[PDB]
């Protein structure tokens, strides 16, 4: 007996950083921007 049935309006561009969400790349991005600028590692990821 599994039970859990429940959603959260989920979408593609998820992040990650603060726990926010968008329809699109650009809106995910234009946001991101406040997560860009600390030094969490060496080099960029690509
Ligand atoms: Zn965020």
């Amino acid at each position: 007996g599994s039970s859990g049935s429940s959603g959260t309006g989920e979408k593609p561009f998820e992040c990650a950083e603060c726990g926010k969400s968008f329809s699109i790349s650009s809106q995910l991005a234009t946001h991101q921007r406040i997560h860009t600028g600390e030094k969490p590692s060496g080099p960029s990821s690509g």
